[PDB]
């Protein structure tokens, strides 16, 4: 019904404009425990994975704006613009070592960074999709084929925000994480208080002991507790769907 | 059986007749709160999605009364009528900031403004489906392909309906998640005299440290089920489905 | 086998004899919550939905009454016989607001009476089933068929008969759950004795203060309980299949 | 290999033997609340529709034993034989009426000798399958198809069984329910002493109020929970599989 | 390969050799009550299906040997060789007659014989199945034909075998259901006695009357529980899988 | 690419060379009791399944190998280089012969040992499929085909090591509740000493009396716990996968 | 678009350069009981498939960095640059060895490395992907095919990270499963000196006897726990996906 070729070219300019960019801070390890630090660098590649991924969908949408072109060229022209020691004796030294790793470090604020960046970068992904919009005027076969590949942009587009909230709500419980594992795990100036009170009373120690196992106990109850939920799974984003291919007429 | 063209005729124009608009106010975040106030652009860019999938719909429904009007035209005619500092001190700077940012802001009020418009948006939505029925007299085979072009559009209103419904629910579950966190957080004023009882009594510490530890342990428990509940899933409507397309005679 | 011609035309008129009236009873509120009066709007849009989708299947009826017809032309003849103000201080407005709008209304008589109405209609719907019966003497394809199509009908009200029996078990949940709110919800008058011993005490209050607390506590959970189970989901009756359509011989 | 027509004919008739009758005792409603009697109707209806399929299947039978005569045709010769008042004050009128209602009726003994002879008919179909089974000597196609067909009866005919048993536990579950409602509800005598113990004490009534409060409870919760509960089911069988057709030869 | 007509005949033979027979105990019923009558029929109507199920199957397999002698023919010759009173009392009748029934008859014993016979069975089944092995020598069409119709004859046995062990599981569960029940119910003797303590003390009533109710309410619930757990599902064993069939050459 | 004919041939070799034999450990029931024996005699036939199928897939093995010679003699040459008496009173005889079953034999050390033959076989067969490896140099279609066929042979070796490692967790399962029967079962001295008790202390019987009683209690829970845990599933293999067929070229 | 062959085969240099080595930490039984061996044993096997299968995977690239050359020889030229002893006596004798069994051995520490160690190479292999990535230049039928087969090879590297962390999660399961037997059973010189507290007190036996049956019990409840959570399944990695086969030209 004499096609809009104008609003055609204007929305394969408005569909491969730049989205926002994603977030580029990089989540620390909180603390000095293997597990924690393999939570960092599963996040990492995470991360990496979801701005790869992002970049290859905006090169699906430079291509879906080159077949907008090539559709809009069957209405006519197209002017183109742009060109140990002891045995039975207390460790020590393995509780020590524990509360030493579990003190050092950030304790989670990069965590927390990361975090809120990929949530606003989720937020941000959802508030840009008026670009894979249907037509105000042009229909047809071509209107309607490009319609639906301008719709799987869009669903790709809500996918990978959802992705990132997921992978942004993985580090909060990782940061969560380690705070529990703060809470209940024996301080280190506790632990060393609990040393000298082992070496300044050789008399006292029948009250020394068993303190020392309670201590050993909760330890052990940290550590492990820190080791299983501190497995993350890597977020695997599928790649962008294929746009639609369309020859110059 | 002598088709009313007629009926046909009134029915296109019942068709796409404008339904009621959709609710128009806007969900402020009830705190300070990085997760309440992601909460509440979550809800913004959902009924954004919604009044854009409406307004498609009603573009919808304007295609399928061009058809009707097409598929009257087989028998006939139609007149076309219309035209920090210390170590081991506590902290209560970030208690108290945590207190700050839970006591400003609405507390929920815009958000129950917001779930009570689309909780009648849906009663509404499911008011207006009369014009969707079947044909008292004209029958045959456009008629049966209008009729089920017709459901599928009732059908999909009583889905956008159901969603209205969905998210005045998410407006309420994220306001009754910040009366929790008002009644479970520890108060601002509260820790304010509670650390003018540390700075007025350098003798009382060892009453006023656990208790402390219990406020701080608190809010913790707060900010953090906070942070988790208030994740909402945007809501994502299906596009109206393509009305039947009838060219004229 | 000398097909009973008479026996196909008796049964297209029990067929299409009328069946029982959908009961019409409007109902209420039981009071002036927000989520109340939502409540009974959905009630009353199912119970539109219902007669509305009851009526098309006596329109169906009435068309496999007339395919009937036309099967028993092919033998013969057919005689065609028919032609607030201060900061810290107890609300008490909120508070008793609250009572004034659960006590006020019908408090579910109402719902009551609907629920045994649409009850009645599940066993009188069900009880009205014989005219879909297979034939005794007509065989062949014609009646194959139009025992399906009979047995269709009898499925679909069966159907109908199941959904009037979950819509009045949809009524009876909501006036058990205004009872259980009455019962549970602090009373308007304790509210108002409890609000005159807050002016007629000013040296009292600290033991008239706890007790609102726990008014008000139970006041918020009464309310927000009243507004997630009193959500209904719409009755959704399936449309009638389509009578097997057979034109005269 | 000289097929035995001689057992074809003896099975066609073993095939459509009269079966056992079904029970044809009536639940009556064990009381006078309306869920009961509801229920009792529901009961009647179930009954209804299991020995009009009874009926089906009978008729379906004969016509596979008019099929089995049509295949012992093929070899030769067959020798056809046969031929209120006040705000405030408490109630004791409602309370009344419910215990009232309850202890009206037979209390079940109705219910437990229907479901005895459904659990009877139960058995009673299970033992009478002799009749589907595979034959001796005739083998071929016309065997095999019809030997197909005799265990489509016979699975039809276990379901039915099926059937009656769940109709039976229906019964009694109903029953169960009205037991355990004369149970924890209040006797009518005993509310009938407690309100003249209302007017032969006004001096006592602090000690009578929460008495009967706690009767109003258990009341409520009796009711309600005898109004959810005894909602059943109808029994829906299905119609019995179309016999096998074999026309004469 | 010069194929082996006579291990084909000697396992046409080992296939039809007669398989254990199965058991013939007959389960009687353990009490008087109606539902462990009906247990009862319900075993002995299972075990009917099974012996019926089992003599086809017997039947299925002499026609596999009659189509391996017929597959063996295509290589040559094959010598054939073979040729109340008052209102308010107390019952103590219907006590008195639940406990009557209770004790009863046999109490499990033939239950558990029954249970034991099928058990064996079970194993018996299962030591009896390399007559369906594969070949050692013969190859081809016929013979991986003849091998998949006598693995489905081993996988038919195998099921018979679990269903054996089933139908004495259930046999087991109804005694220890008995068992269950003599144990929790009132005896007969001391409902007797504590029946002769209410005609041998008017006076010491007040003692009596709530031991009775105590009794009363154990025997419902004793009673009920018998009759809910007490209802078995028929055994109904899948038709034996019909023989390959394979023509005299 | 100059196809390795000696590759094939020396993988031909490979693969049917025989593998580990299955352990031969008999399980004997570890006491007297039935369901311990039924027990011991279901794991008898299931080990006896195993080794049926183990050595049915060593043909299937010895049938591939055969298969890669065939494929291996299209590149030319092969050189085949090789050629009771009381109501009322105590049992005492059946809890008496309950403990003797119970103690009488092995109590599972036989169990223990199968158990641990077939994991060690499980370990086994998963380190001896090296030889269901692709090939090196082999390629085109002859290859394809008879990698997917040793890849078929690879996989249901592992489950017949899976099945192992289940058959050998029945047998613990049932070592392990005959060691929890005799903990909890009452021992037979202590059952004849508490049968002195009571024919040397006329006088002492009403505090006999109830320690019989329990221990008669204990006894029932102990065998028929004994008798609903032992029922085993028969382990059954699924017959191994057949080789790739290939004529000698 | 003037295809980039040197893009081609850039990128079947990378596709097939080797990726970092699995490691080879062997994971050593943490104790002397058969259930930790064979779990360390299952462990060695579960390493093995995991190198074979990658081994595989690396073939696999290689023939896939063949078939890339192959596709970028339809564009011209490459230049190929490279060329016991009495009854009823406490054991101590079993009890002492389980003891001796638990304490034997790392107790876990070569589980731990282990398990490191391939956690390490999961975040190893999700870092070496790029050599997956789509083309930047290259289009048409032999890129989207080629591109398909390079996401097929990342998938499965994917998985196998997957696979990685899975068998040092099980790893570590064991680790821990081990150091909870160590705290619940008793310990060896626990044993011992109640060993010579039977020896060295005739007398004083009957407050020895309950002690020793505690710690009896205790053992069994160890080593049985030990042997049931101790079970593994096997790593069982998908064959990786054959390359896409390209010819020359």
């Amino acid at each position: 019904v004499t096609v809009d070729q104008q609003e055609i070219l204007n929305r394969a300019n408005e569909v491969e404009a730049p989205m926002a960019d994603p977030p580029t801070d990089v989540p620390i390890t909180p603390c000095e425990l293997t597990a924690a630090k393999n939570a960092a660098q599963q996040l990492v590649l995470s991360a990496d994975n979801m701005r790869e991924y992002l970049a290859a969908g905006a090169k699906e949408r430079q291509r879906l704006a080159t077949s907008l072109r090539n559709a809009a060229k069957a209405y006519g022209e197209v002017d183109e613009e742009a060109a140990v020691a002891t045995a039975g004796e207390p460790n020590f030294m393995d509780l020590k070592e524990a509360a030493r790793k579990l003190e050092t470090g950030d304790q989670g604020a990069s965590l927390a960074h990361f975090a809120d960046g990929w949530n606003t970068f989720n937020l941000t992904l959802q508030g840009d999709v008026k670009r894979f919009r249907g037509f105000d005027n042009w229909e047809g076969d071509a209107a309607t084929a490009c319609e639906a590949s301008l719709d799987q942009q869009r669903q790709w587009i809500l996918h990978m925000a959802k992705l990132s909230a997921a992978m942004a709500k993985q580090a909060q419980y990782v940061a969560q994480l380690h705070v529990w594992a703060r809470r209940e795990h024996p301080t280190y100036e506790d632990i060393v208080g609990l040393e000298r009170l082992y070496a300044e009373n050789p008399s006292a120690r029948d009250q020394i002991l068993p303190v020392y196992a309670e201590y050993q106990q909760r330890s052990e109850k940290v550590l492990t507790e820190y080791n299983n939920k501190a497995a993350l799974e890597p977020v695997n984003p599928p790649k962008p769907p294929p746009a639609i291919k369309i020859d110059p007429p």
